[PDB]
């Protein structure tokens, strides 16, 4: 049922993915923050 839930780029920007339970988890690069590191910090 859940087989891939990063098959989707969830995090913009070259965030980092990585598919966990369902909900996977996105953490930004240093240098962009936000949700999906929308925002960068420029």
């Amino acid at each position: 049922k859940d087989g891939d839930q990063c098959e989707g780029h969830p995090c913009l920007n070259q965030g980092h993915c990585k598919d966990g339970i369902g909900d996977y988890t996105c953490t930004c690069a240093e240098g962009f923050e936000g949700k999906n590191c929308e925002f960068s910090t420029r």
